[PDB]
């Protein structure tokens, strides 16, 4: 009852060159997605987070933390937790379908 599941695009295979925003927007943008969805989003795994570069490495993207029901919480590319299980980017690119069970930390 307190966490939503989605069906979001896994890209494992193109680099995304994606857009960061200001910790603000990022929280805002990430409750905006809660409630309406992934569309124009793909998931990367933390697994080939090389795949993804920004342009503003100083500023922040979708990170999914925890396995299980995972918490969406702005991350920095750097972000070394264990628990970061991949980024949630805006991106175009071709990939396959995983569900999600998540969360807003």
């Amino acid at each position: 009852m307190s966490s939503k599941q989605f069906k979001i695009l896994v890209n494992e295979d193109y680099q995304v060159n994606v857009p960061s925003l200001p910790i603000r927007d990022v929280l805002q943008e990430i409750k905006y997605c809660y409630r309406n969805g992934f569309e124009g989003y793909v998931f990367v795994p933390e697994y080939c987070r090389d795949l993804v570069d920004c342009d503003r490495k100083d500023h922040y993207v979708i990170g999914v933390l925890g396995n299980g029901v995972s918490d969406l919480k702005p991350v920095l590319l750097t972000e070394p937790s264990v628990m970061l299980q991949g980024f949630i980017v805006r991106a175009n690119c071709n990939g396959v379908l995983e569900d999600f069970d998540l969360k807003i930390a």
